[PDB]
């Protein structure tokens, strides 16, 4: 929280952000890895992959319906609010997230890229029909497509599956032009998302990591703030807004 950091942010020409599950932790949603991580209690090999879904679609759907209810009922936290405000102020140009929740949107964020899909989306496993839901379905019965009758599935990206080309390309273009990137709440291990901040640094930009833990990205982060995203981002944005308000214009 030194002048240099605030300066880097306030004077940035094209700041972007990459967020992970840690940014939703303060909304009561557990992260995937770490202490109470979901992947530590639930096996990603049975809940986060096409093979498992085909084997037992009822089990996978029951789990996602539960997660959907949790997210739809959760509220955006101070971190979500801070990112939306940083965008309102004209500083944050684009927010790229690995999160499948819609908390960034519900906080007011407008230019959001969902690298790994969204829990609000449900799509067919056979035809191209897809749509959004207001609340979680009850399982059983298995959600079936009203177009061809085939099994529907959560509109999220599972392990081994390819991120939508257009989505990753858009994110790539964003980081290729960013001079500063805030990387908050992500463990920096899952690819290709984890490689996006490297693009910014390789091109000459700065990395600002926000995470209570150190990660594989920490060694190259210009700034690495050990704290919760809610507290850190709220303070950072308030300081940035103040700095901007002081400019003689
Ligand atoms: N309050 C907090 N504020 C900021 N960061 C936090 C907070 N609480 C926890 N974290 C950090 O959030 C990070 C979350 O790491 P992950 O659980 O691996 O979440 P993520 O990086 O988004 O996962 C990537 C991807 O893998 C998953 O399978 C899934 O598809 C996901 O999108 C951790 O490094 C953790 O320390
Ligand atoms: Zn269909």
């Amino acid at each position: 929280m030194d002048e240099k950091l605030l300066k880097t942010i306030a004077e940035s020409k094209y700041l972007v952000a990459l967020t992970g599950a840690g940014v939703a932790a303060e909304s009561g949603i557990p992260t995937f890895r770490g202490k109470d991580g979901l992947w530590n209690r639930y096996r990603p090999e049975e809940l986060a992959n096409p093979q498992a879904f085909a084997k037992d679609p009822e089990k996978v759907w029951k789990w996602y319906a539960w997660r959907m209810e949790k997210v739809f009922n959760a509220q955006p936290n101070k971190a979500h609010q801070a990112f939306a405000e940083l965008e309102r102020l004209g500083v944050l140009k684009c927010l790229i997230t690995q999160n499948v929740d819609d908390l960034h949107e519900r906080a007011g964020s407008r230019n959001v890229i969902h690298l790994h899909g969204s829990l609000r989306v449900v799509r067919c496993t056979s035809c191209n029909n897809s749509f959004e839901v207001e609340s979680a379905p009850k399982i059983p019965p298995l959600p079936k497509c009203d177009k061809c009758g085939s099994l529907l599935r959560p509109g999220v990206v599972w392990f081994g599956e390819m991120l939508p080309p257009d989505v990753l390309d858009r994110a790539m273009r964003e980081v290729e032009r960013a001079d500063v990137i805030i990387v908050a709440g992500t463990s920096a291990v899952v690819q290709p998302a984890a490689s996006l901040p490297l693009i910014v640094k390789q091109r000459g930009g700065a990395i600002i990591e926000i995470n209570p833990d150190e990660t594989p990205l920490t060694p190259i982060a210009d700034y690495s703030l050990r704290g919760k995203a809610g507290e850190v981002m709220d303070e950072l944005v308030r300081h940035v807004r103040k700095a901007l308000s002081l400019k003689l214009n």
